[PDB]
């Protein structure tokens, strides 16, 4: 077997897509009415977004969770002074900025924001 | 930007391991004993795992989440009968059976697994 695609839940589509268009990510057209929209990544693995009702008809179990982050995302960028820079857009569009760029004992500029959903985003870059 | 990595929090990086070790996935060696691990996917995007110890070093606010899954990981199988037989493995060997194989909607022979920190894992494979 091999892995093909990421998949996360979203509450409001059109929501979560503003976010992941602001971050760079490629977004299908029109993907703010469809039940199940898939980004295209490097190499071809996928990140794809359901929404809560289209898990439900599968899935009927699905709640949201509460509390902390199982999974992140991590964006990398090409000097740490970006990594500062876009968190403070992200933060100014009202996105929920977690912690604040530091930089990270493994070696890289790094800065945590949550996504509508409450998603953990990472953004990096190392450090020279 | 670009997405260059996935990370998952972990309660036991050994226990993980196993599971991942079982999907297919190439796992570094002697990674039971690391706070951080990753596995390389095509394209180049990487899979990573976090000890709990790890992630509230720099994020002490990290607390599990408890309820439904915000993401999933999903495995592609090169047949439909290879999802229920890797879905009846997984079951044999103790891991969380979340829904039993079927015929989805959108096209693909379906199963729901969970990892042992109760991750949602997709198997699935395209229809005939
Ligand atoms: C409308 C729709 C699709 N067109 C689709 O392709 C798909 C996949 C594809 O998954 C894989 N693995 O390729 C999955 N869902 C869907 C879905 O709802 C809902 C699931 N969450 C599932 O992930
Ligand atoms: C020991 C250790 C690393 N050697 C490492 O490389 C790394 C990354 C790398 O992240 C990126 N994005 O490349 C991240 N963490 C770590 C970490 O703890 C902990 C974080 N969760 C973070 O994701």
């Amino acid at each position: 077997a091999r892995i093909s695609l990421f998949a996360v839940v979203v509450e409001d589509m059109a929501k979560s897509m503003e976010f992941y268009r602001k971050m760079g990510v490629e977004i299908p057209a029109e993907a703010d009415s469809a039940p199940h929209t898939e980004a295209v990544l490097d190499g071809g693995i996928r990140l794809a977004w359901d929404t809560v009702e289209t898990v439900r008809s599968y899935d009927p179990e699905w709640q949201a969770p509460t509390g902390g982050h199982r999974f992140a995302i991590a964006f990398e960028f090409p000097d740490t002074a970006s990594v500062d820079k876009k968190y403070a857009e992200l933060v100014d569009a009202g996105y929920e900025g977690h912690l604040k760029p530091w930089n990270a004992v493994w070696g890289q500029r790094y800065a945590i924001v949550k996504d509508p959903d409450g998603n953990v985003v990472d953004l990096f870059a190392p450090l020279p």
